[PDB]
């Protein structure tokens, strides 16, 4: 693989984690996500999580190790570089859907990421022009306005079941 990891840039409920599950339940021989570590007690170490001390978790991330990190309930969570590097190792892509922060580490031969922008939908006769929508809207052009520079594609999401076949495409291509 040329490119290892596709990364999907875009706003929050955008639709970037139904095109994550699906591709991989579709080619779990091609794709698979790096699951988090996380401080939080536990399960199985490994299936949905890998469970670590603040401690250790804390060392590790100045050490920069983690992509990415954040914290719920006390707990913190985050997705360690090792983990993509695992996926890497077995000849699968790896699919991140992160914020783009994230490219700083993982832009670099040893990850050789494919960004791709999804963005909120233009043509939205089903949906209702809510909070939720404006804010998606709203979010989505941020995005694309700040960070263009950074993406390799952008797809406007009118149909999900067009962006996952686009994606598909993309990848065959590229990666």
């Amino acid at each position: 693989h040329m490119r290892k990891t596709l990364v999907l840039l875009g706003a929050h409920g955008v639709g970037r984690r139904h095109i994550k599950n699906t591709l991989i339940t579709k080619h779990p021989d091609r794709f698979a996500y790096p699951i988090p570590h996380t401080t939080r007690p536990p399960e199985e170490n490994g299936k949905n999580y890998y469970f670590v001390s603040h401690d250790q978790m804390m060392q590790d991330i100045s050490n920069n190790e983690y992509l990415e990190y954040g914290s719920h309930e006390d707990a913190m969570y985050g997705t360690k570089l090792e983990t993509i590097r695992k996926i890497h190792e077995q000849g699968l892509i790896a699919i991140l859907d992160v914020e783009p922060q994230a490219l700083k580490v993982l832009r670099t031969a040893e990850f050789a990421p494919f960004v791709v922008f999804i963005a909120a939908p233009t043509i939205t006769p089903g949906l209702n022009e809510d909070e939720s929508l404006q804010r998606l809207q709203k979010e989505s052009d941020i995005l694309q306005r700040t960070y263009a520079h950074y993406f390799d594609l952008t797809i406007i999401n009118n149909e999900i079941d067009e962006t996952i076949r686009h994606l598909e495409e993309a990848v065959e291509l590229v990666c």
